[PDB]
């Protein structure tokens, strides 16, 4: 029922390896996905769509900017997954009809995501930036796009808590 976004922003800025590596935790975000319920990449330029190995018609690809994409559907309010946000994502925001992951890869740190949500609400949309934790810290929780993707599904599927989707994830 609600989108998976996996905003690409910042393609053009990763070397090829790190592009093939998120083209591949999309691939893998997929499959996971296609094995419970809808996925969504925005900034979906033709080289990730060369690169991206898997069903291109079976996922929607937006070449434009995320908040186009959420205007176009008539989404106001997401939820932004950000390991830097001071708030824990909870069963009260899994009634929102989008929940957007960056599609980023380090190679230390860096603090990325709350870009995309400033940009967001730069273009009018409300975000909620929620970050996962395990036992009330960041450290332990796999940051890869598809184990992020599995840590919320089982949490909004399997009725699991975010401590058990977050070991089992991990
Ligand atoms: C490899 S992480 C990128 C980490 C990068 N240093 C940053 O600050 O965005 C890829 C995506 O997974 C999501 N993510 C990773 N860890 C998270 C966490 N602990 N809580 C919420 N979202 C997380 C973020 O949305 C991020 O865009």
């Amino acid at each position: 029922w609600p989108y998976f976004i996996i905003d690409l922003y910042h393609w053009d800025k990763h070397t090829q390896k790190e592009k093939g590596k998120i083209a591949l935790q999309v691939n893998q975000s997929y499959g996971l996905l296609r094995d419970y319920f809808e996925l969504a990449v925005t900034w979906a330029n033709e080289e990730f769509r060369e690169m991206f190995h898997g069903p291109l018609d079976r996922i929607t690809t937006y070449g434009g900017p995320t908040s186009e994409f959420l205007k176009e559907n008539g989404i106001n309010e997401v939820v932004l997954l950000d390991p830097w946000a001071e708030e824990v994502l909870s069963e009260k925001d899994f009634d929102v009809k989008a929940f957007i992951i960056g599609g980023i890869v380090d190679t230390n740190k860096k603090k990325t995501t709350p870009k995309i949500g400033e940009e967001l609400e730069s273009a009018g949309i409300k975000v909620r930036r929620r970050k996962i934790v395990l036992r009330g810290d960041v450290v332990g929780v796999p940051d890869r796009i598809n184990r992020i993707l599995g840590i919320i599904l089982k949490m909004m599927v399997e009725g699991k808590s975010m401590d058990e989707a977050v070991y089992e994830m991990q």
